[PDB]
């Protein structure tokens, strides 16, 4: 699924997003069309042997287990394959996670070196939120 903007806006406000762990929602708005351009099948490999899966790229060295990646840990106990839903849920319960983690977003590359800084809420312009 390739979510609209505001589509995408609507569905992280109802899980919950919108100020988790301070981060406004055009935040993870903007982490979302960064990491993934707001694609849920989005898959990248990465020169370690893991792999980012789905809205937020969510890494299989840390987060979930795609069988593949070497002494990785699956820290939100999951299989990567179901962060490629439709259904955004397992992601956001797992962004959760890594953003409490200690780094806050900057676990999210595209976040840091995109989004951190810049002005996050026009990502939520003209949304009926
Ligand atoms: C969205 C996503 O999957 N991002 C991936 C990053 O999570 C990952 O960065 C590494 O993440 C781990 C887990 O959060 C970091 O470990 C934590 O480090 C802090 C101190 O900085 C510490 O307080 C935590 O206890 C520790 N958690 C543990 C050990 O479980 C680690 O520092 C991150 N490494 C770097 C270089 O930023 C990166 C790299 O693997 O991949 C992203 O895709
Ligand atoms: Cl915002
Ligand atoms: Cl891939
Ligand atoms: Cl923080």
């Amino acid at each position: 699924k390739v979510f609209g903007r505001c589509e995408l806006a609507a569905a992280m406000k109802r899980h919950g997003l919108d100020n988790y762990r301070g981060y406004s929602l055009g935040n993870w708005v903007c982490a979302a069309k960064f990491e993934s351009n707001f694609n849920t099948q989005a898959t990248n490999r990465n020169t370690d042997g893991s792999t980012d899966y789905g809205i937020l790229q969510i890494n299989s060295r840390w987060w979930c287990n795609d069988g593949r990646t070497p002494g990785s840990r699956n820290l939100c106990n999951i299989p990567c394959s179901a962060l490629l839903s439709s259904d955004i849920t397992a992601s956001v319960n797992c962004a959760k996670k890594i953003v409490s983690d200690g780094n806050g977003m900057n676990a999210w590359v595209a976040w840091r070196n995109r989004c951190k800084g810049t002005d996050v809420q026009a990502w939520i312009r003209g949304c009926r939120l």
